[PDB]
């Protein structure tokens, strides 16, 4: 009933739109669970931003439907004097009896930024049924 | 076994007090739930503060029995630039035993901070029993 | 099948290596877990860092086995006007089944970083087991 997984680092990208995060992949349906509710957590706890117009990333959680939920963090000065790290979690639960066979993480970035994971991330979900 | 509420904003307010969330309620009574325990997690990803005073807010995590756990984002400015997205994750674990109802997100200022969503935000609980 | 322990402060260290953050401990073998997975999320709401040279924090989940999963958040000032509270969430997986008798909640300083905990902090666990 719990599924994971996790990764170290990913190739520095920009995005104007919601684009998977390579590695934060959970397959449903290949784990034969195609009814009941999953928890689903995004866990990003160090991740970075590099940009001119106070920068920052859009995270969100998408299945095979799309995205679920989202959300971001930004800088408070539109050039930080360093890019600090700041964590992220987001947490959603999903139907799966909607049609879902995978979950992922995606990215996309605020005002152009570079968005940076070079370190721990993880996807997990708790399956849960009524059955 | 999975319990979820979720919004995508709230009305602006300010409070000296917690005062719940709109939306970010689950009913523990009416699922039937009257023993064992609840993994609790107040999931709020995109929050900002607005104030003049090192702006910042505090969430909780409440029960009719009251706050179970609480703790704040508060920024390293005075008056920051631009008031930044701040992700806030809580996470408490509840005896239903001792008799709670219902849980809760709330919120409270910190400083005067006006308060606010305008993004998903989510309560999720997990039920555990021994049984 | 939840495991909680929790905290509202820990004497201030600094700290080069990962060190237990007194309280934030579980048990595993003691519950008499010895296979499966546990979905562990370490839950630092409130912390902040205190240094010189833009402050942070490391927090880890470990076991006996040593650190699983890490990250940290760092402000984005070499000396923040006041250092904020800077909410962290860390959420990873285990194999019981690897010889794990207990997880903890560890942390480490960033570039020298006094480190505070004054307020609610968790270590969380679920239990999953395939039989
Ligand atoms: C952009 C700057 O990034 C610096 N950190 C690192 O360059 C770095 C390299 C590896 C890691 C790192 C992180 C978290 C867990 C672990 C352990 N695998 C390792 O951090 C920050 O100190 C600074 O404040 C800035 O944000
Ligand atoms: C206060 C400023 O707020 C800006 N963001 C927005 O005005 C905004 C409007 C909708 C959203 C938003 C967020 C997260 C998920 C989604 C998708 N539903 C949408 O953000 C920031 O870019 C800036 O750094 C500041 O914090
Ligand atoms: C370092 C400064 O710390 C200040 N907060 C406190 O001094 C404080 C003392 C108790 C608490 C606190 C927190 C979270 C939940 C609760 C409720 N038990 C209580 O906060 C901040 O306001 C400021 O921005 C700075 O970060």
């Amino acid at each position: 009933p719990l599924l994971s997984a996790s990764i170290v680092s990913a190739p520095v990208v920009t995005s104007e739109t919601y684009v998977d995060i390579p590695g934060l992949y959970l397959d449903v349906a290949k784990a034969g669970i195609r009814d009941g509710k999953l928890q689903v957590i995004l866990n990003v706890p160090t991740p970075y931003a590099t940009g001119n117009n106070f920068p920052g990333i859009y995270f969100a959680i998408a299945t095979n439907q799309g995205v679920v939920a989202d959300g971001c963090f930004t800088y408070s000065s539109k050039v930080p004097e360093s890019t600090g790290r700041m964590p992220f979690t987001l947490v959603a639960t999903i139907d799966v009896g909607s049609g879902v066979t995978f979950v992922k993480g995606q990215w996309k970035s605020v005002r152009g930024s570079a968005m940076h994971i070079d370190s721990y991330a993880s996807l997990s979900a708790i399956w849960g049924t009524a059955a």
